């Protein structure tokens, strides 16, 4: 269990009261967006958190540079295979944790992000279950 706090993920914005709409249950447990491996959606297909896939909502965006430090908060630091970062659904960078336990505060540096409005999907793959955690971040790169 864990989520991306900076730049804030969709679930982080719900939990921080930064959205102008009610997100429902996700606002109380941003760490819990768990679903089977292999998805490329913001909820991972976890039906309890389908609001995270709704692009019609006025999701806030964060202004960032083309190289950015991204920070996770993990409440339960499961042994991890990879952290995968997608930009608009296409794989951009992978970090290999080698099946080890990560720190509960973890920062990764993404580079060469395209300019303009994009959605980054961070997929955290757990090495000893069939689940991943899914975090979308809406950003404007300049
Ligand atoms: O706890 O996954
Ligand atoms: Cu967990």
């Amino acid at each position: 269990h864990g989520w991306v706090t900076d730049p804030p993920s969709r679930q982080a914005l719900c939990a921080s009261g930064e959205t102008s709409f009610d997100c429902g249950q996700i606002s109380y447990e941003p760490q819990s967006v768990e679903a089977p491996k292999g998805a490329t959606t913001c909820s991972g297909g976890n039906e309890a958190f389908a609001i995270l896939d709704d692009n019609s909502k006025p999701w806030p965006t964060t202004e960032i540079a083309s190289t950015v430090d991204l920070t996770w908060k993990l409440t339960a630091p499961h042994n991890t295979s990879t952290w995968e970062y997608f930009v608009d659904g296409q794989l951009h960078q992978t970090f290999d944790q080698k099946g080890q336990q990560p720190p509960t505060s973890l920062t990764h540096t993404l580079t060469d992000l395209p300019t303009g409005e994009h959605t980054i999907l961070a997929r955290w793959n757990v090495s000893n279950t069939n689940n991943a955690f899914y975090n979308c971040m809406d950003v404007v790169v300049s």
